[PDB]
RNA sequence: UGGGGGGGCCGGGCCACCCCUCCCACGGCGCGACCGCUGGGGCGGACUGUCCAGUGCGCCCCGGGCGGGUCGCGCCGUCG
């Protein structure tokens, strides 16, 4: 069978629904607000 | 006092006067359109924080602000 028909048949391209499965890279503003929030929470916990 | 010294002879254009009016260049002022950046709302969602709060992202809405580049227009100035 191989020697009588070697040509390849590509699988048809599927339409894409565009779902993201990973996690996007966090931004500078987000991480700076995160560190500010952590600092404030630590100060509040020290206050109590 | 024949010699010597002068005025000249007829048309055209231009700049000077006084006014109108083009196109172009340069500067200023103002108006308008096309572009960049920035504060609010809505929708969807992703995330963060040892109180329920907060932060980006994609779409739309934006009233807009700022600024310079292109084009159009009006006005002012040039022994242009």
């Amino acid at each position: 069978a191989i020697r009588e028909n070697p040509v390849y048949e590509k699988k048809p391209k599927r339409e894409v629904k565009k779902k993201r499965w990973n996690r996007p890279k966090m931004s500078l503003a987000q991480k700076k607000d995160r560190v500010a929030q952590k600092k404030a929470s630590f100060l509040r916990a020290q206050e109590r």
